[PDB]
Protein backbone atom coordinates (compact mmCIF):
# COMPACT_ATOMS: atom_id res chain seq x y z
CA UNK A 1 0.00 0.00 0.00
CA UNK A 2 1.09 3.57 -0.96
CA UNK A 3 -1.92 5.71 -0.16
CA UNK A 4 -0.31 9.00 -1.26
CA UNK A 5 0.84 7.48 -4.58
CA UNK A 6 4.46 8.52 -4.12
CA UNK A 7 5.15 5.64 -6.53
CA UNK A 8 3.61 7.51 -9.47
CA UNK A 9 6.53 9.95 -9.91
CA UNK A 10 9.27 8.23 -7.93
CA UNK A 11 11.23 7.00 -10.97
CA UNK A 12 10.63 10.26 -12.88
CA UNK A 13 12.01 12.17 -9.87
CA UNK A 14 15.09 9.94 -9.82
CA UNK A 15 15.75 10.69 -13.49
CA UNK A 16 15.39 14.43 -12.77
CA UNK A 17 17.82 14.49 -9.85
CA UNK A 18 20.32 12.56 -12.01
CA UNK A 19 20.20 15.37 -14.60
CA UNK A 20 21.16 18.04 -12.02
CA UNK A 21 19.32 20.90 -10.30
CA UNK A 22 17.96 23.44 -12.77
CA UNK A 23 17.47 27.20 -12.89
CA UNK A 24 13.90 28.53 -12.45
CA UNK A 25 12.27 25.12 -12.36
CA UNK A 26 8.52 25.35 -11.68
CA UNK A 27 6.55 22.36 -10.33
CA UNK A 28 2.82 22.11 -10.92
CA UNK A 29 0.99 20.23 -8.13
CA UNK A 30 -2.65 19.24 -8.57
CA UNK A 31 -5.18 16.62 -9.62
CA UNK A 32 -6.65 15.64 -13.01
CA UNK A 33 -6.57 19.06 -14.66
CA UNK A 34 -2.85 19.34 -13.82
CA UNK A 35 -2.33 15.73 -14.90
CA UNK A 36 -4.30 16.36 -18.09
CA UNK A 37 -2.30 19.50 -18.88
CA UNK A 38 0.87 17.42 -19.41
CA UNK A 39 -1.14 14.82 -21.33
CA UNK A 40 -2.63 17.45 -23.62
CA UNK A 41 0.44 19.72 -24.09
CA UNK A 42 3.64 18.12 -22.86
CA UNK A 43 5.74 20.58 -24.88
CA UNK A 44 4.48 23.52 -22.80
CA UNK A 45 6.07 21.89 -19.77
CA UNK A 46 9.19 20.56 -21.45
CA UNK A 47 9.98 23.77 -23.38
CA UNK A 48 9.62 25.92 -20.26
CA UNK A 49 11.43 23.72 -17.77
CA UNK A 50 8.18 23.05 -15.91
CA UNK A 51 7.51 19.74 -14.16
CA UNK A 52 3.96 18.36 -13.98
CA UNK A 53 3.21 16.46 -10.78
CA UNK A 54 -0.57 16.14 -11.10
CA UNK A 55 -2.51 12.97 -10.29
CA UNK A 56 -6.20 12.61 -11.13
CA UNK A 57 -8.59 11.65 -8.36
CA UNK A 58 -6.37 12.96 -5.56
CA UNK A 59 -7.21 15.34 -2.70
CA UNK A 60 -5.21 18.01 -0.92
CA UNK A 61 -4.36 15.28 1.64
CA UNK A 62 -2.56 13.30 -1.07
CA UNK A 63 -0.83 16.49 -2.23
CA UNK A 64 0.46 17.15 1.27
CA UNK A 65 1.90 13.62 1.51
CA UNK A 66 3.60 13.94 -1.92
CA UNK A 67 4.76 17.51 -1.31
CA UNK A 68 8.30 16.80 -0.13
CA UNK A 69 9.09 14.14 -2.78
CA UNK A 70 7.26 15.67 -5.72
CA UNK A 71 8.03 19.36 -5.04
CA UNK A 72 10.67 20.11 -2.42
CA UNK A 73 13.24 17.56 -3.54
CA UNK A 74 13.05 18.83 -7.12
CA UNK A 75 14.57 22.09 -5.78
CA UNK A 76 12.14 24.28 -7.76
CA UNK A 77 12.15 28.05 -7.77
CA UNK A 78 8.34 28.05 -7.64
CA UNK A 79 5.39 25.69 -7.11
CA UNK A 80 1.98 26.17 -8.69
CA UNK A 81 -0.61 24.51 -6.42
CA UNK A 82 -4.04 23.79 -7.90
CA UNK A 83 -5.73 22.43 -4.77
CA UNK A 84 -8.95 23.04 -2.94
CA UNK A 85 -12.04 22.59 -5.14
CA UNK A 86 -11.23 19.02 -6.04
CA UNK A 87 -11.60 17.90 -2.39
CA UNK A 88 -15.27 18.85 -2.58
CA UNK A 89 -15.87 16.56 -5.56
CA UNK A 90 -13.65 13.73 -4.26
CA UNK A 91 -14.63 13.73 -0.57
CA UNK A 92 -18.38 14.39 -1.17
CA UNK A 93 -20.07 13.89 2.19
CA UNK A 94 -16.80 13.72 4.14
CA UNK A 95 -15.54 17.03 2.72
CA UNK A 96 -14.45 19.32 5.53
CA UNK A 97 -13.49 22.90 4.65
CA UNK A 98 -11.22 23.29 7.68
CA UNK A 99 -9.24 20.15 6.76
CA UNK A 100 -8.93 21.01 3.06
CA UNK A 101 -7.99 24.62 3.73
CA UNK A 102 -5.53 23.48 6.38
CA UNK A 103 -3.78 21.17 3.90
CA UNK A 104 -3.29 24.13 1.57
CA UNK A 105 -1.85 26.23 4.41
CA UNK A 106 0.50 23.34 5.28
CA UNK A 107 1.85 23.12 1.74
CA UNK A 108 2.34 26.89 1.58
CA UNK A 109 4.25 26.77 4.85
CA UNK A 110 6.42 23.85 3.65
CA UNK A 111 7.19 25.72 0.43
CA UNK A 112 8.13 28.87 2.30
CA UNK A 113 10.25 26.96 4.79
CA UNK A 114 12.20 25.75 1.77
CA UNK A 115 12.48 29.13 0.00
CA UNK A 116 10.09 27.96 -2.76
CA UNK A 117 7.77 30.67 -4.08
CA UNK A 118 4.04 29.81 -4.37
CA UNK A 119 1.23 30.55 -6.79
CA UNK A 120 -2.14 29.19 -5.76
CA UNK A 121 -4.61 28.41 -8.53
CA UNK A 122 -8.18 27.31 -8.90
CA UNK A 123 -10.19 26.25 -11.97
CA UNK A 124 -13.63 27.52 -11.03
CA UNK A 125 -16.38 25.46 -12.71
CA UNK A 126 -18.75 27.49 -14.84
CA UNK A 127 -21.99 26.45 -13.10
CA UNK A 128 -20.46 27.31 -9.72
CA UNK A 129 -21.93 30.83 -9.79
CA UNK A 130 -25.43 21.82 -5.40
CA UNK A 131 -21.79 22.24 -4.30
CA UNK A 132 -21.77 25.92 -5.30
CA UNK A 133 -21.84 26.92 -1.64
CA UNK A 134 -18.81 24.81 -0.66
CA UNK A 135 -16.84 25.82 -3.76
CA UNK A 136 -17.42 29.56 -3.36
CA UNK A 137 -16.84 29.46 0.39
CA UNK A 138 -13.53 27.61 -0.01
CA UNK A 139 -12.34 29.81 -2.87
CA UNK A 140 -13.14 33.00 -0.98
CA UNK A 141 -11.41 31.69 2.16
CA UNK A 142 -8.28 30.91 0.09
CA UNK A 143 -8.43 34.35 -1.55
CA UNK A 144 -8.55 36.08 1.85
CA UNK A 145 -5.66 33.93 3.13
CA UNK A 146 -3.68 34.68 -0.04
CA UNK A 147 -4.20 38.42 0.30
CA UNK A 148 -3.28 38.43 3.98
CA UNK A 149 -0.09 36.48 3.34
CA UNK A 150 0.87 38.09 -0.02
CA UNK A 151 0.52 34.83 -1.95
CA UNK A 152 -0.02 35.44 -5.68
CA UNK A 153 -2.88 33.51 -7.14
CA UNK A 154 -4.66 32.72 -10.40
CA UNK A 155 -8.39 32.00 -10.76
CA UNK A 156 -8.79 30.34 -14.16
CA UNK A 157 -12.25 31.11 -15.53
CA UNK A 158 -14.09 28.21 -17.21
CA UNK A 159 -16.72 29.51 -19.65
CA UNK A 160 -20.18 28.03 -19.97
CA UNK A 161 -19.99 25.00 -22.29
CA UNK A 162 -17.38 26.98 -25.95
CA UNK A 163 -14.12 26.04 -27.65
CA UNK A 164 -12.40 26.06 -24.23
CA UNK A 165 -14.42 23.42 -22.38
CA UNK A 166 -16.73 20.53 -23.27
CA UNK A 167 -18.43 20.08 -19.91
CA UNK A 168 -17.90 23.48 -18.24
CA UNK A 169 -15.40 21.89 -15.84
CA UNK A 170 -12.37 20.66 -17.82
CA UNK A 171 -10.36 22.56 -20.43
CA UNK A 172 -10.12 21.45 -23.99
CA UNK A 173 -6.69 21.60 -25.60
CA UNK A 174 -7.61 25.13 -26.73
CA UNK A 175 -8.66 25.87 -23.14
CA UNK A 176 -5.23 24.70 -21.94
CA UNK A 177 -3.53 26.96 -24.50
CA UNK A 178 -5.15 30.05 -23.02
CA UNK A 179 -4.40 28.93 -19.44
CA UNK A 180 -0.72 28.71 -20.50
CA UNK A 181 -0.33 32.39 -21.43
CA UNK A 182 -1.96 33.39 -18.12
CA UNK A 183 0.05 31.12 -15.84
CA UNK A 184 3.28 32.10 -17.64
CA UNK A 185 2.56 35.76 -16.94
CA UNK A 186 2.11 34.92 -13.26
CA UNK A 187 5.21 32.71 -13.09
CA UNK A 188 7.53 35.09 -14.88
CA UNK A 189 6.36 37.97 -12.69
CA UNK A 190 6.98 35.91 -9.54
CA UNK A 191 10.35 34.63 -10.73
CA UNK A 192 11.48 38.09 -11.83
CA UNK A 193 10.50 39.86 -8.59
CA UNK B 1 -11.87 8.03 3.35
CA UNK B 2 -10.43 9.72 6.50
CA UNK B 3 -7.21 7.79 6.02
CA UNK B 4 -5.28 9.99 8.48
CA UNK B 5 -7.97 9.38 11.17
CA UNK B 6 -8.56 13.04 11.87
CA UNK B 7 -11.85 11.83 13.38
CA UNK B 8 -10.14 10.16 16.35
CA UNK B 9 -9.35 13.36 18.26
CA UNK B 10 -11.69 15.82 16.51
CA UNK B 11 -14.16 15.99 19.41
CA UNK B 12 -11.44 15.95 22.08
CA UNK B 13 -9.69 18.85 20.31
CA UNK B 14 -12.94 20.87 20.38
CA UNK B 15 -13.37 20.30 24.11
CA UNK B 16 -9.72 21.32 24.67
CA UNK B 17 -10.11 24.64 22.87
CA UNK B 18 -13.33 25.16 24.85
CA UNK B 19 -11.31 24.96 28.07
CA UNK B 20 -9.15 27.95 27.07
CA UNK B 21 -5.54 28.55 26.15
CA UNK B 22 -2.67 26.94 28.07
CA UNK B 23 0.76 28.56 27.90
CA UNK B 24 3.00 25.50 28.35
CA UNK B 25 0.97 22.73 26.69
CA UNK B 26 3.08 19.89 25.24
CA UNK B 27 1.58 17.62 22.56
CA UNK B 28 2.94 14.09 22.06
CA UNK B 29 2.53 12.85 18.47
CA UNK B 30 3.00 9.13 17.96
CA UNK B 31 1.70 5.64 17.25
CA UNK B 32 0.66 2.76 19.56
CA UNK B 33 3.56 3.56 21.87
CA UNK B 34 2.26 7.07 22.51
CA UNK B 35 -1.43 6.04 22.55
CA UNK B 36 -0.68 3.30 25.05
CA UNK B 37 1.38 5.69 27.17
CA UNK B 38 -1.71 7.77 27.95
CA UNK B 39 -3.72 4.57 28.55
CA UNK B 40 -1.16 3.09 30.98
CA UNK B 41 -0.10 6.31 32.74
CA UNK B 42 -2.67 9.08 32.32
CA UNK B 43 -1.35 10.84 35.43
CA UNK B 44 2.01 11.56 33.76
CA UNK B 45 0.14 13.61 31.13
CA UNK B 46 -2.49 15.20 33.38
CA UNK B 47 -0.03 16.10 36.16
CA UNK B 48 2.41 17.81 33.76
CA UNK B 49 -0.02 19.49 31.37
CA UNK B 50 0.78 17.20 28.41
CA UNK B 51 -1.65 16.14 25.68
CA UNK B 52 -1.32 12.69 24.07
CA UNK B 53 -2.26 12.47 20.39
CA UNK B 54 -1.10 8.91 19.68
CA UNK B 55 -3.05 6.58 17.41
CA UNK B 56 -2.26 2.87 17.28
CA UNK B 57 -0.56 1.45 14.23
CA UNK B 58 -0.03 4.82 12.53
CA UNK B 59 2.98 5.81 10.39
CA UNK B 60 4.77 9.12 9.98
CA UNK B 61 2.53 9.67 6.91
CA UNK B 62 -0.60 9.58 9.07
CA UNK B 63 1.07 11.96 11.52
CA UNK B 64 1.82 14.47 8.78
CA UNK B 65 -1.88 14.45 7.77
CA UNK B 66 -2.96 14.95 11.42
CA UNK B 67 -0.26 17.48 12.34
CA UNK B 68 -2.23 20.70 11.85
CA UNK B 69 -5.43 19.53 13.56
CA UNK B 70 -3.84 17.52 16.38
CA UNK B 71 -0.81 19.68 17.09
CA UNK B 72 -0.89 23.14 15.53
CA UNK B 73 -4.49 23.97 16.33
CA UNK B 74 -3.86 23.06 19.98
CA UNK B 75 -1.50 26.06 20.26
CA UNK B 76 1.17 24.08 22.18
CA UNK B 77 4.48 25.42 23.39
CA UNK B 78 6.19 22.23 22.27
CA UNK B 79 5.58 18.99 20.31
CA UNK B 80 7.35 15.67 21.07
CA UNK B 81 7.54 13.55 17.91
CA UNK B 82 8.02 9.77 18.06
CA UNK B 83 7.54 8.38 14.56
CA UNK B 84 8.88 5.45 12.60
CA UNK B 85 8.01 2.26 14.48
CA UNK B 86 5.07 1.45 12.21
CA UNK B 87 6.77 2.76 9.08
CA UNK B 88 9.39 0.06 9.69
CA UNK B 89 6.90 -2.57 10.86
CA UNK B 90 5.17 -2.26 7.44
CA UNK B 91 1.65 -2.88 8.83
CA UNK B 92 0.47 -0.08 6.49
CA UNK B 93 2.81 -0.64 3.52
CA UNK B 94 6.42 -0.91 2.35
CA UNK B 95 9.11 0.98 4.28
CA UNK B 96 11.15 3.77 2.68
CA UNK B 97 13.62 5.60 4.98
CA UNK B 98 13.68 8.74 2.80
CA UNK B 99 9.89 9.01 2.86
CA UNK B 100 9.65 8.43 6.63
CA UNK B 101 12.54 10.72 7.52
CA UNK B 102 11.11 13.34 5.14
CA UNK B 103 7.73 13.19 6.87
CA UNK B 104 9.46 13.89 10.19
CA UNK B 105 11.28 16.86 8.67
CA UNK B 106 7.97 18.15 7.27
CA UNK B 107 6.39 18.04 10.72
CA UNK B 108 9.42 19.89 12.14
CA UNK B 109 9.10 22.61 9.50
CA UNK B 110 5.36 22.99 10.12
CA UNK B 111 6.04 23.27 13.85
CA UNK B 112 8.72 25.88 13.32
CA UNK B 113 6.46 27.84 10.92
CA UNK B 114 3.99 28.06 13.79
CA UNK B 115 6.46 28.96 16.57
CA UNK B 116 6.09 25.53 18.19
CA UNK B 117 9.25 24.06 19.74
CA UNK B 118 10.23 20.49 18.86
CA UNK B 119 11.73 17.52 20.67
CA UNK B 120 12.70 14.68 18.34
CA UNK B 121 13.04 11.13 19.66
CA UNK B 122 14.48 7.76 18.79
CA UNK B 123 12.33 5.05 17.35
CA UNK B 124 12.21 2.36 20.04
CA UNK B 125 14.12 -0.96 19.70
CA UNK B 126 12.32 -3.86 17.99
CA UNK B 127 11.24 -6.72 20.24
CA UNK B 128 12.57 -10.19 19.47
CA UNK B 129 10.05 -12.99 19.74
CA UNK B 130 9.24 -16.39 18.32
CA UNK B 131 9.80 -17.07 14.64
CA UNK B 132 9.55 -13.58 13.14
CA UNK B 133 12.51 -13.30 10.73
CA UNK B 134 11.95 -9.58 10.04
CA UNK B 135 13.31 -8.44 13.43
CA UNK B 136 17.03 -8.30 12.61
CA UNK B 137 16.40 -6.25 9.48
CA UNK B 138 14.00 -4.01 11.45
CA UNK B 139 16.70 -3.32 14.05
CA UNK B 140 19.15 -2.18 11.36
CA UNK B 141 16.44 0.03 9.81
CA UNK B 142 15.60 1.49 13.23
CA UNK B 143 19.22 2.32 13.97
CA UNK B 144 19.70 3.84 10.50
CA UNK B 145 16.54 5.94 10.82
CA UNK B 146 17.52 7.13 14.30
CA UNK B 147 20.87 8.16 12.88
CA UNK B 148 19.11 10.29 10.23
CA UNK B 149 16.98 11.84 12.97
CA UNK B 150 19.81 12.56 15.33
CA UNK B 151 22.00 14.17 12.62
CA UNK B 152 19.08 16.35 11.54
CA UNK B 153 18.47 17.32 15.19
CA UNK B 154 22.13 18.27 15.60
CA UNK B 155 22.13 20.23 12.36
CA UNK B 156 19.09 22.22 13.49
CA UNK B 157 19.88 22.50 17.23
CA UNK B 158 16.82 20.41 18.10
CA UNK B 159 16.93 18.26 21.27
CA UNK B 160 16.97 14.50 20.58
CA UNK B 161 15.77 12.11 23.33
CA UNK B 162 17.38 8.69 22.92
CA UNK B 163 14.87 6.22 24.33
CA UNK B 164 16.54 3.52 22.23
CA UNK B 165 19.92 3.56 23.98
CA UNK B 166 18.25 3.18 27.36
CA UNK B 167 15.86 0.40 26.26
CA UNK B 168 17.91 -1.84 23.93
CA UNK B 169 20.09 -4.75 24.92
CA UNK B 170 23.39 -6.22 23.70
CA UNK B 171 24.53 -7.93 21.45
CA UNK B 172 21.51 -7.72 19.07
CA UNK B 173 20.35 -4.14 19.67
CA UNK B 174 16.81 -5.39 20.31
CA UNK B 175 14.42 -4.40 23.10
CA UNK B 176 15.24 -5.28 26.69
CA UNK B 177 12.94 -8.26 27.09
CA UNK B 178 11.65 -6.83 30.38
CA UNK B 179 10.38 -3.70 28.65
CA UNK B 180 7.50 -5.26 26.72
CA UNK B 181 4.94 -7.99 27.18
CA UNK B 182 2.85 -7.67 24.00
CA UNK B 183 5.50 -6.46 21.55
CA UNK B 184 3.45 -3.34 20.84
CA UNK B 185 3.69 -1.24 24.02
CA UNK B 186 6.44 -0.77 26.54
CA UNK B 187 5.60 -2.07 29.96
CA UNK B 188 4.94 0.53 32.64
CA UNK B 189 8.56 0.12 33.77
CA UNK B 190 9.54 0.94 30.18
CA UNK B 191 7.23 3.96 30.13
CA UNK B 192 8.80 5.21 33.39
CA UNK B 193 12.24 5.12 31.72
CA UNK B 194 10.79 7.18 28.86
CA UNK B 195 9.06 9.61 31.27
CA UNK B 196 12.29 10.50 33.09
CA UNK B 197 14.07 11.25 29.80
CA UNK B 198 11.32 13.22 28.11
CA UNK B 199 10.33 15.27 31.16
CA UNK B 200 13.94 16.28 31.75
CA UNK B 201 14.14 17.36 28.10
CA UNK B 202 10.83 19.27 28.13
CA UNK B 203 11.84 21.07 31.33
CA UNK B 204 15.14 22.04 29.74
CA UNK B 205 13.31 23.74 26.84
CA UNK B 206 10.44 25.28 28.81
CA UNK B 207 11.91 25.67 32.30
CA UNK B 208 10.82 23.91 35.47
CA UNK B 209 7.04 23.70 35.89
CA UNK B 210 7.11 22.31 39.45
CA UNK B 211 5.48 25.36 40.99
CA UNK B 212 5.43 25.65 44.78
CA UNK B 213 6.36 22.34 46.44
Amino acid sequence: QDWGNLKRYAEANKELVRKGKQKDRVVFMGNSITEGWVANDAAFFEDNGYVGRGIGGQTSSHFLLRFREDVIKLAPALVVINAGTNDIAENAGAYNEEYTFGNIVSMVELARANKIKVILTSVLPAAAFAATQAIINLNTRIINYAIENKIPFVDYFVEMASSYTRDGVHPTLEGYKVMEALIKKAIDKVLGS
